[PDB]
C-alpha cells in the first residue's frame, strides 16, 4: 500500500507517533517520504548483506528477522516481511523502539539529510487532524 500524504499521518497519529520522544508528527511523515515514498512494500538492499523494510526503512541487522543476515539480532521480535503490510502497527512499534534506542531520529539517515532542521510541520498541510 502507497498510503496518501494525510492519510498517513493520521494512522502515525493514531498509533502514538506524535510527539514521541518529542518528535512532532511532520518529522515522521518526512521521513516516511524519504525513505519509501510512502509505499509499504519498499526493499532496498544494504552493502553489508542487510536489507531495509517497510514503510520507515527497517534494518535487518538489528530490528527483524529475514534468514539471510548472518550475524544478525531480531530486536523488534518480527518477520521483516510483517513490516511490509498494509497495516502500518508492526512498523510503527518497531519504530518506537529504534528512536529510543540513544541517537533518537538520526538512526534514519534520510531523516537527518533531508528533515532535520527543516520545516516539518509543512507535511501535515491542511490535513484534517
Amino acid at each position: 500500500k502507497v498510503f496518501g500524504r494525510c492519510e498517513l499521518a493520521a494512522a502515525m497519529k493514531r498509533h502514538g507517533l506524535d510527539n514521541y520522544r518529542g518528535y512532532s508528527l511532520g518529522n515522521w511523515v518526512c521521513a516516511a517520504k524519504f525513505e519509501s515514498n510512502f509505499n509499504t512494500q519498499a526493499t532496498n538492499r544494504n552493502t553489508d548483506g542487510s536489507t531495509d523494510y517497510g514503510i520507515l526503512q527497517i534494518n535487518s541487522r538489528w530490528w527483524c528477522n529475514d534468514g539471510r543476515t548472518p550475524g544478525s539480532r531480531n530486536l523488534c521480535n518480527i518477520p521483516c516481511s510483517a513490516l511490509l503490510s498494509s497495516d502500518i502497527t508492526a512498523s510503527v512499534n518497531c519504530a518506537k523502539k529504534i528512536v529510543s534506542d540513544g541517537n533518537g531520529m538520526n538512526a534514519w539517515v534520510a531523516w537527518r539529510n533531508r528533515c532535520k532542521g527543516t520545516d516539518v510541520q509543512a507535511w501535515i498541510r491542511g490535513c484534517r487532524l
